[PDB]
């Protein structure tokens, strides 16, 4: 699983459930070609993106819709959700945990990378 | 003002000094159009961006050029560049909208102020 | 300055006012010894909370009091409060201490600057 | 597993591993008394810390020798340590992770809690 984002709600202290999160792929044009999209499980987590052979290099952001996600919780959020972009694989395959942390009107994210 | 961005270096603890930012509105067609950038000051400040006037309703995004700022500094990092993207809504409201950040992690923080 | 306290409320995206902060020095026992405290201001900031003269290298502690200030805006808390512990190095600098207070996570970041 | 820590070097983007992690708790004279002790694993994490026996209701500190860890790695750092205080087991037993995310004049700390 060398593609896996994780979710964290900082106002109830609990993951993050059923977060959409999309992640596109840069194209030679320049666009963003979709690439992979999901949801949040119970635990805040997302696996099952991708597959060694379909994570090539490139770049990538992966859009976390969390104003979707505070909306379903009845509460007016300030982003339109966290995009996170970022060079993939470009010394080899990596894992990639993406992370993020949630709050109403702010977000972090964080990468952990390990070689496979 | 109408739309200030703050940016501070979790590394050396500091602001971050002459990192760019450029912010973008969203258009009719789904496409994002420049809208106003910069690069922020000595105490890691960009102010100046808009107007009153000039910043109405609507999508904006705020991309800040992490990775050239730490390229700059010999720190090798993770992000292309950190993206803020929010609705502007309309009493009287500041924005800045603050990051803080480490090589494999950023935050951004939107202050909303009367 | 010497010694400034910021901080941000992220529920609200606002700077959090009112926020009791308390700093301590540590003495010759290992004990914990008042040294400055105040409340931040409608900016979210505190200022003068010591001298050029009076803050001297050393360990310090900065507790600012959360629980307190999330109870005040009927938010429930996780945190008793956030305590920063730093220690304090002499060429001219002057501290920052910025702090970003969710209900159950905080973040700080020290901005040292000459 | 009533409490785990896990940390995070944003610097690296990686586990933070051999991190000393010391708890205590408020005694009845207000004193911080020692409660258990440990050190994070190549994951980054801290399992075993305690028990549902011995974790009973009170006013915790976790310190999570960040100082240490960044000496270690040849950095000198701003902060002591990090310290997380929190009131635990007040409404019943609960389950909490104590995650913090490590840079060298930086941390944050996240607290997820749940019910077992
Ligand atoms: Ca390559
Ligand atoms: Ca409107
Ligand atoms: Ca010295
Ligand atoms: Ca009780």
């Amino acid at each position: 699983c060398p593609l896996m984002v994780k979710v964290l709600d900082a106002v109830r202290g609990s993951p993050a459930i059923n977060v959409a999160v999309h992640v596109f792929r840069k194209a030679a044009d320049d666009t963003w070609e979709p690439f992979a999209s999901g949801k949040t499980s119970e635990p805040g987590e997302l696996h099952g993106l991708t597959t060694e052979e379909e994570f090539v290099e490139g770049i990538y952001k992966v859009e976390i819709d969390t104003k979707s996600y505070w909306k379903a919780l009845g509460i007016s959020p300030f982003h339109e959700h966290a995009e996170v972009v970022f060079t993939a694989n470009d010394s080899g395959p990596r894992r990639y945990t993406i992370a993020a942390l949630l709050s109403p009107y702010s977000y972090s994210t964080t990468a952990v990378v390990t070689n496979p």
